[PDB]
C-alpha cells in the first residue's frame, strides 16, 4: 500500500478540519459505528448500555473515548506511513488488553469516511476518500501485522 504525497496532503487537509472539532467527529463517528454494528457498543463497559442516539450523543464516556480515538489516528496519520513506533502500542494494547477483532477496525474506518464525508462534502470528495481508504487500509494491515506476530488471530 502506497499513497503519493498529494494524497497525503488531502488526508492531512481534512484532518486538520478534523481537528477543529474533534469532539464532536469522534461523537459522531462512534455513534454511527455503534449504530451500524451494536455488537462493537458491547467493548465498552463503562457506557455499553447506552441506546438512543440521545443518550449516546449526552455520554462524557463516549465522547471521552472519541476524542482517545482520533487523537490517536491522528497522530499516526500524520507520519504518512512511518508510523511503526506509534503503532506498537495501539497494536499490542487492542490484541492482548482490549481483544478488538480486525473486522471492528474495518468497521471504525468505515465509520471514519462516512462521517468525514457528512460533515465535509465540499472538500472530502472521491480523490479524499480513496486516499483516506488507502491510508486505514495501511493502519489495518499494520495493526494485523502486529496481531499476527503476538499470535492474536483477532
Ligand atoms: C482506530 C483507533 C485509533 C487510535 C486509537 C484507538 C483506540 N482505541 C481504544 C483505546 C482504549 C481502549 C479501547 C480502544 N478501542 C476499542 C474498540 C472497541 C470496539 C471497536 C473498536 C474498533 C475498537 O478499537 C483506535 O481504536
Ligand atoms: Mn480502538
Amino acid at each position: 500500500m502506497v499513497l503519493s504525497e498529494g494524497e497525503w496532503q488531502l488526508v492531512l487537509h481534512v484532518w486538520a478540519k478534523v481537528e477543529a472539532d474533534v469532539a464532536g467527529h469522534g461523537q459522531d463517528i462512534l455513534i454511527r459505528l455503534f449504530k451500524s454494528h451494536p455488537e462493537t457498543l458491547e467493548k465498552f463497559d463503562r457506557f455499553k448500555h447506552l441506546k438512543t442516539e440521545a443518550e449516546m450523543k449526552a455520554s462524557e464516556d463516549l465522547k471521552k473515548h472519541g476524542v482517545t480515538v482520533l487523537t490517536g489516528l491522528g497522530a499516526i496519520l500524520k507520519k504518512k506511513g512511518h508510523h511503526e513506533a506509534e503503532l506498537k502500542p495501539l497494536a499490542q494494547s487492542h490484541a492482548t488488553k482490549h481483544k478488538i477483532p480486525i473486522k471492528y477496525l474495518e468497521f471504525i474506518s468505515e465509520a471514519i469516511i462516512h462521517v468525514l464525508h457528512s460533515r465535509h462534502p465540499g472538500d472530502f470528495g472521491a480523490d479524499a476518500q480513496g486516499a483516506m481508504n488507502k491510508a486505514l487500509e495501511l493502519f489495518r494491515k499494520d495493526i494485523a501485522a502486529k496481531y499476527k506476530e503476538l499470535g492474536y488471530q483477532g
